[PDB]
């Protein structure tokens, strides 16, 4: 047997039912994990309507060479098949052969136990506390795919980050600076200014999302930034494109839920801007994200740890924007 | 000082040229007798045999280009003959065949050194705006803004290459990087840029799917190298492409129309596809949906202007036949007003050319 939180009917935050469930058994090329912590990012609130954890390896399944008992591991969000045309090409976030996503087709991490294939796990260094390790893939893990893999930030470039207050934002500020770039952060609240500074931001602009283009210009000596991390949800797109320098790059990341944004094709044309989608974290990207966390080059900002039984209270605090940071669910022993 | 006996330089005096002395209606264009320009250091004097009429010229004529100033000689799509060179013109001699770009480029800033001449800010002078255009028998041109016309290419066809096949090279190759085997979606394929893009894509070993508004514009696009053609105003072709592509989508899309077809273009893209945006005919804004760009990791690339190398290549493609030129009517220079009227009222399908008198 095994204790877990289950959702059988979409709707309200209180529908997350603590059902006693059976323990899963790993198949060929799979492993059983004892969940020590599991983060709640707003994508789960989206899944709570109709539209990220870490633990110890206790039982290894057949055809699992690299892994043993007691090994530390953290899970991605999207499973990725091995050898397709896009995987061998490095475009693992677009594979359709194995589109399995944790918390959906594969049992989520709201359980004391869970199984995961080999390719969907990243080794967690021994230095990492479990709470912080469970919030890496959807913060720093997304930062690696956005800042490095897709955006390809280079030392000597200036990066704009809209909606910089958040899991992906604060990790993108750190990583972009760690790779030798200057960081201009845009936030909506004065309170989030000091955090962005402590995270390494060279400039922090407080804007509702319709007036910062000029300030980003004055701060770049009229040149404009080379890269933009567009974290949708703040109504900032028009000002972002105007903040770009000629040939600048805009890497779009965020949730599907946010409405359509204001696009002026003229700006893209005459400035030859590159708007790039950035989606899923790769196993290699997660391994790097976990290292950068152990290293100290990219921190985590855990607001509070919550018992797994209180999963309904977690989604409520996250639904009403009554939290600043990333909450974690700890299953009982 | 500097006395000479050259009869040809002495004859170089006055010239015929369409002059615009007040921005406004097409009728403000009037042939006049102007003094010939003199080429200076790094410049070249051209004997214009033809100048393409680009709708850009219409906007310019109305005063909607801020840096243009009356009196003005319009036109940026000129093809002519080098009759005189100034000092520091090592690659250019009298008798050479040249065609002007749209705008200049300094060649020294980081952007220029990177091949991004379209984005140069230090020298953004346009032909027919800050410096005189091709609506005339002669014009001066910095060597940096000239492309070479093969001897096998007539003037009329050459005077319409920059703003069609020239743009196609920049869009399809330099920016789009279309590779043989990919499926290419082209909107507004029936236009000047579209027709050149269709040919250039089919020439690069790619399957071309054209989307035209005209119902009976298919016989040309098909003959132009298009494997598939779709008739649509721009709101219902997305599903038709997914049907003609076995539900896979397209690898790259050449968005010439812009806002009118953009939302459907995106939905028509395969995972990891890239949209190369070059035009926005209706000047309308777009409601971009982030989810489709993210989940599929799509790329939206802008393409602007043409470089000296791209025009040399575009001109070469027309002389060889890889990308034909569809010149409707050749019009005397003195009838520039009539040309704009035709172009404004959409009463023409193809490219118009102004031929200066001898
Ligand atoms: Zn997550
Ligand atoms: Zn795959
Ligand atoms: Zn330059
Ligand atoms: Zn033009």
């Amino acid at each position: 047997h095994m204790k877990a939180v289950v959702l059988r009917s979409f709707g309200e935050a209180g529908n997350l039912k603590m059902e006693t469930m059976p323990m899963p058994r790993p198949g060929r090329g799979e492993v059983l994990l004892r969940v020590h912590a599991c983060g709640v990012c707003y994508h789960d609130v989206i899944n709570r309507r109709g539209n990220e954890a870490a633990g110890e390896v206790i039982e290894v399944g057949p055809d699992t060479p690299g892994w043993k008992t007691g090994d530390r591991a953290a899970t991605l969000q999207r499973m990725s098949c091995g050898d397709c045309a896009l995987c061998r090409s490095g475009r693992n976030s677009l594979c359709k052969t194995d589109n399995r996503f944790f918390g959906e087709e594969l049992p989520g991490g709201y359980a004391q136990f869970m199984v995961a294939p080999v390719g969907g796990l990243g080794r967690v260094p021994a230095s990492l506390p479990w709470n912080e390790a469970a919030t890496v893939c959807c913060t720093t893990g997304t930062a690696v795919h956005t800042v490095r893999t897709r955006g390809k930030v280079r030392a000597g470039e200036t990066v704009l980050i809209t909606g910089a207050s958040g899991g992906v934002g604060l990790s993108s500020v750190q990583l972009a600076r760690l790779d030798g770039a200057r960081v201009i952060a845009v936030t909506s609240s004065e309170a989030k200014v000091q955090a962005l500074k402590e995270a390494g931001a060279d400039e922090v602009i407080v804007s509702r999302g319709l007036d910062f283009a000029s300030d980003v210009r004055k701060r770049t000596q009229g040149a404009g930034v080379d890269v933009a991390v567009e974290i949708v949800g703040s109504a900032t797109f028009d000002q972002t494109l105007k903040s770009m320098a000629p040939g600048g790059r805009v890497v779009v990341v965020g949730n599907l839920e946010s409405g359509m944004v204001q696009l002026n094709p003229g700006l893209v044309i005459v400035k030859e801007l590159e708007i790039l989608g950035a989606y899923a974290t790769t196993q290699a990207e997660l391994d790097e994200a976990l290292r950068l966390t152990a290293t100290g080059g990219v921190r985590q900002f855990v607001t509070d740890a919550v018992p797994l039984a209180e999963a309904a209270k977690a989604h409520f605090r996250l639904e009403n924007r009554e939290v600043a940071g990333r909450l974690v669910l700890v299953p009982p022993e």
